[PDB]
């Protein structure tokens, strides 16, 4: 059988086909703009379960995958015991122009799970455990001169996403509750070391911090801002910054978090966003009316008054500090009293 690609350069994959005379395709896990993810059995390692990322046969995607493979090699060198909750590669190969990267098989990503639960949020204890793991994982990368730059719910995966179906106490509907909240962080293709070239713009827009929008440069604090956004999303089930454009995004930041510090305004070359030292925007436009209607102070989004909710919000506020130098580090975040609520099994990583 010939090797066939579709019109977008995706490999046409057939259940039963082998790659590298080794990986037997047994399931299709999903398709994205990069290519697809397929479930395989690895016949050279006792029919172990693999997720294979199969990249489009398109030069720019091939080049990007080669960069991801090289980042993944460096990460493994620093974490040989695979203790820091990252998804590391077990193999890679170029299959007729398609870069393929083999990973451990995991469950649903945390976005897909949320979507399959009709966007009903994760309970606070789940949020807390997921937060703890994220802070742990990224602290390790940060201490090794690495920044992820593209953290978002779809890049964070449950180890096993099996769930219980419960009747929602307070709503007229069912709810899916994950049985084990162990997660792993993936997708390191944009991850950048301190000594390497930093592009002006990084991150997916909804998780992108103000220093990037204002072109002030970025480093590890970029990831902490993303984490703040992620945790909000886990806790409410909707995006903190449901935005498509920079000026709008800044206005949303001001409505939710308070004024942008004047020292950042004075430094930015993006003066098009300001007039007389304040954000300038059209309150009567579609975007202006949307933000005025929908964007409220961060504390207004708390679902309950109790101590653990108050502490989550204190931590989130600190992750969402405008000034990246003032923003909480992950090392400090791990000392936050929010994490007093973890079970011993959660805290010691015996989930
Ligand atoms: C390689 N894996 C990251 C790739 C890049 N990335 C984050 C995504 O593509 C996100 O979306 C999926 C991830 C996925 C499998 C299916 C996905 O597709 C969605 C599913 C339903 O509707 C379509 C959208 N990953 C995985 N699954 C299981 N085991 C895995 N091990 C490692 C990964 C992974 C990361």
């Amino acid at each position: 059988r010939s090797v066939e690609d579709d019109k977008e350069g995706h490999l046409v994959c057939r259940i039963g086909d082998w790659l590298q005379e080794r990986y037997e395709i047994v399931g299709n896990l999903g398709e994205g703009t990069f290519g697809k993810v397929v479930e395989c059995l690895d016949h050279a390692r006792g029919k172990s379960q693999v997720a294979l990322k199969i990249i489009r046969n398109v030069g720019k995607y091939r080049e990007a995958a080669r960069l991801e493979i090289n980042v993944l090699k460096k990460i493994k060198e620093k974490d040989k015991e695979n203790k820091f909750l990252c998804v590391l590669m077990s193999d890679w190969f170029n299959f007729h122009g398609h870069m393929c990267i083999a990973f451990e098989l995991l469950g649903k990503n945390t976005f897909e799970f949320l979507k399959e639960n009709n966007f009903q949020p994760y309970p606070l204890p789940h949020v807390r455990h997921m937060a703890y793991q994220l802070c742990h994982a990224l602290r390790f990368l940060h201490e090794n001169q690495l920044t992820h730059t593209d953290l978002k719910p779809e890049n964070i995966l449950f180890v096993n996403s099996e769930f219980e179906t419960l009747y929602n106490e307070h709503k007229s509907c069912e709810e899916k509750s994950v049985k084990n909240t162990s997660i792993r962080v993936a997708d390191f293709g944009s991850a950048t070391f301190d000594h390497e070239h930093h592009t002006t713009i990084v991150a997916t827009r909804h998780y992108r911090p103000p220093e990037v929008i204002l072109e002030l440069g970025w480093a590890q604090p970029c990831d902490v801002w993303s984490i703040g956004c992620i945790l909000f999303e886990y806790y409410r089930g909707f995006t903190l910054f449901q935005t498509h454009e920079n000026r709008e995004h800044l206005v949303m930041m001001e409505k939710i978090l308070g004024p942008i510090p004047s020292h950042m305004i004075h430094r930015t070359r993006k003066q098009k966003y300001f007039y007389k030292g304040g954000l300038v925007w059209d309150e009567n436009s579609s975007d202006g009316r949307y933000v005025k209607e929908n964007c409220k102070p961060l504390k207004s989004y708390m679902l309950q008054d109790s101590l653990e909710h108050v502490q989550l919000f204190d931590l989130m506020r600190r992750m969402l500090e405008f000034d990246p130098a003032q923003r909480i580090t992950l090392a400090e975040a791990l000392l936050h009293p929010f994490f007093a609520g973890l079970t011993p099994e959660e805290r010691s990583f015996h989930t």
